[PDB]
């Protein structure tokens, strides 16, 4: 497993948002051109960018090569490289990609005024209740706390927000109470959150434990680079 990230210290110029768009597919260069903010396509592009540096690399491809794919709720993979799992989270100044040779998740959030919503629906009235009881001037970072690291799992499982698989086991407790058992125990994940700036929230949602210490930064330099 490893993490690279890339921290928008400034934002791509002119020539370097063009030499980047000449790397992705047609399809790719409309959406990113589509956005109405460039902050929103600088991030899609990098996020592009960095996953066909990091994997062509690992297969002494070029960036170009690599052909994306979709699978059945919109999870990016390369149909040609299936052992080349990743995922890619891009939020503010960051743009962050995990890697491994199983389904990874990742999640990185700019921390800013919470809203009630997702906080309401996507948050339980555990999750709700627990950051109501938060200071107001920790909501906030606890908010994005808990959301990092739930997203992080919904990426990582990729089949959306409908656990539809049969993965999933009804436990009885005292008095028949319910409890849900999932994952299955045979199918685990972790979760492990990262600081990377204190200004966001970040977690990595991974099929082992085996977790890298560190995330390994990129320059718009190193990605521009040809490296045959
Ligand atoms: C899970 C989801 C809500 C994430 O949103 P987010 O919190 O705004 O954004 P993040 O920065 O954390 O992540 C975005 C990336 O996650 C990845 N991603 C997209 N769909 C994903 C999915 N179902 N599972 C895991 N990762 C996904 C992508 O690489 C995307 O980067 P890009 O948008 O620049 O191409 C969103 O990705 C999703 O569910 N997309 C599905 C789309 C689809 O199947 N069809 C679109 C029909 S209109
Ligand atoms: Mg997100």
């Amino acid at each position: 497993m490893k993490i690279y990230g890339i921290y928008m210290d400034r934002p791509l110029s002119q020539e370097e948002n063009e030499r980047f768009m000449t790397f992705i597919s047609p399809e790719k260069r409309e959406k990113c051109r589509r956005f109405y903010h460039k902050e929103d396509a600088h991030r899609t592009l990098l996020g592009d960018v960095l996953v066909r540096s990091v994997i062509s690399r690992q297969y002494q491809l070029d960036k170009s090569d690599i052909r994306f794919s979709t699978q059945e709720y919109g999870k990016p993979c390369i149909p040609d490289l299936p052992d080349a799992h990743f995922n890619i989270s891009h939020s503010g100044r960051w743009v962050i990609g995990a890697f491994d040779s199983q389904p990874i998740g990742i999640d990185i959030e700019k921390t800013k005024p919470i809203s009630l919503e997702i906080a309401k629906r996507f948050f339980s009235k555990t999750e709700y209740s627990d950051l109501l009881a938060k200071d107001k001037d920790e909501q906030t970072d606890y908010f994005y706390h808990l959301w990092s690291m739930k997203e992080s799992f919904i990426k990582q499982e990729g089949k959306g927000l409908s656990l539809p698989l049969d993965s999933f086991s009804v436990r009885l407790h005292q008095d028949g109470q319910v409890s849900i058992e999932l994952p299955d125990s045979h199918s685990p994940c972790y979760i492990k959150t990262y600081e990377v700036d204190p200004g966001y929230k970040m977690a990595v949602c991974a099929a082992h434990p085996d977790f890298p210490e560190d995330i390994t930064m990129v320059s718009y330099e190193e990605l521009l680079r040809a490296a045959a």
